[PDB]
């Protein structure tokens, strides 16, 4: 259970963004239902009145949180991936549109999921900005928490896989569309119960044989990091 309160761009804090730059829900319970259109942005998927100024290259850091700011970001047993995904703002988010920006899933050398980076990294983690056509754009940031996923939700709706889906109103200004975006995947349609990472067992299958959702990350990303960009508490 956790949401997004806004972003940093460049390691600079862009504000509270819930329900003004952020398309938020009115709460942090997870989507479980892959074939709901609230897997595209969320239970409340409308236009909200600002969009966050960015130009390629640019950092673009979210900020989760519990319940309130900079607090304990997410309950230490949603072990599972991150993933960021983008697609232009005309769409929104229907059809073949979203591109992956962004994977973590499991990290050997440190024994740790990307949530449990995300809760050391204060709820902050970031993509870097690609080289795609100037405009109006969404970047979805999806935690799946995998401590129920050894069911699937079409069989158990008490259990399955739970997505925390946040999508962001991002304006990419400076860009010299180098890298133009690729086709994309639709959300919801691209995870189904036989799609790798979405039906797992952390409790006996070893976190090393996880894989993460396809799709793969665009080779034109640049992305990106779980950790602390800023110090919310110096505000
Ligand atoms: C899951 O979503 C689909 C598409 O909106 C819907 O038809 C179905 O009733 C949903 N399942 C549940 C249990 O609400
Ligand atoms: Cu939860």
């Amino acid at each position: 259970h956790t949401l997004v309160w806004g972003v940093w761009v460049n390691g600079v804090d862009q504000g509270d963004g819930r329900n003004i730059y952020i398309r938020s829900p009115p709460n942090n319970n997870p989507v479980k239902n892959l074939t709901s259109p609230d897997m595209t942005c969320n239970v409340d998927n409308r236009v909200v009145p600002k969009s966050v100024p960015v130009n390629a290259g640019d950092t673009l850091t979210f900020e989760w949180y519990h319940n309130t700011r900079d607090d304990d970001i997410i309950a230490s047993s949603h072990h599972g991936p991150i993933a960021v995904y983008i697609a232009p703002a005309a769409s929104n988010g229907q059809g073949n549109v979203w591109v992956k920006l962004f994977e973590d899933a499991y990290n050997v050398t440190n024994s740790t999921w990307a949530v449990d980076r995300l809760i050391t990294a204060h709820g902050q983690h970031s993509v870097v900005v690609p080289h795609v056509a100037p405009g109006d754009y969404l970047f979805r940031a999806e935690i799946i928490a995998l401590h129920e996923a050894d069911s699937l939700y079409s069989q158990n709706p008490i259990r399955g896989a739970q997505f925390y889906i946040s999508c962001a109103q991002i304006t990419i200004n400076s860009s010299d569309d180098s890298t133009p975006l690729p086709a994309g995947v639709p959300f919801p349609g691209a995870y189904t119960d036989s799609t790798p990472g979405i039906q797992f067992n952390i409790y006996t299958t070893p976190a090393t044989s996880y894989v993460a959702p396809p799709p793969s990350v665009w080779s034109g990303a640049l992305g990106g990091s779980i950790a602390q960009v800023g110090d919310a508490s110096l505000e």
